[PDB]
């Protein structure tokens, strides 16, 4: 079973409070990206180019690896329509443990120049690359 790793996410733009949401769903195939198991995964979500006067870096809680993997968790962000079509969004998954250090071994660009002001939300599924 090795093939592509894949990440499920929903995006929404919210113009009444002017803010971004970003659902991180779930993982496939994520036997394929990891050579241990047991291993604790989360996903790391940021928003590119990093704005500095609000938060650009988001992190899931880790669960334990399983190749079917659900996260089910929304961050949102604050920014104008013209700010977020600017932008582009990076999700990488991690595996960690009581280090917390980070180990980050494939992930996902997801421009956001088309991301739809009205609100009717977009679920796509994304490869990772290594
Ligand atoms: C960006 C918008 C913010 C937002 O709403 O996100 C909050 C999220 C999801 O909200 P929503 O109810 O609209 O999405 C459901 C969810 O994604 C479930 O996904 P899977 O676990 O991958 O199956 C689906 O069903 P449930 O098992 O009942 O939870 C369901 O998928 P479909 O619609 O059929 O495609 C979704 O309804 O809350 C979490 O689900 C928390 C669970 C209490």
């Amino acid at each position: 079973g090795s093939g592509a790793t894949r990440i499920q996410i929903a995006l929404k733009y919210d113009e009444k409070n002017k803010q971004f949401a970003i659902l991180i769903i779930q993982l496939s195939n994520l036997s394929a990206l990891l050579q241990q198991q047991d291993q604790k995964v989360n996903i790391r979500v940021a928003v590119l180019p990093c704005s500095e006067s609000t938060t650009c870096l988001f992190r899931t809680r880790p669960l334990d690896a399983s190749d079917t993997l659900v996260f089910n968790e929304v961050f949102w962000v604050s920014m104008s329509y013209p700010a977020l079509h600017q932008k582009t969004l990076r999700v990488d998954v991690c595996t960690t443990d009581r280090s917390h250090l980070e180990e980050c071994l494939g992930g996902a660009q997801i421009s956001l120049a088309e991301v739809a002001r009205s609100g009717e939300r977009s679920t796509r599924w994304y490869n990772l690359l290594s």
